């Protein structure tokens, strides 16, 4: 998943 920080769950959502 990796870092999914570009939506508003920056983490890997």
């Amino acid at each position: 998943v990796g870092v999914c920080c570009g939506y508003k769950l920056c983490h890997p959502c």
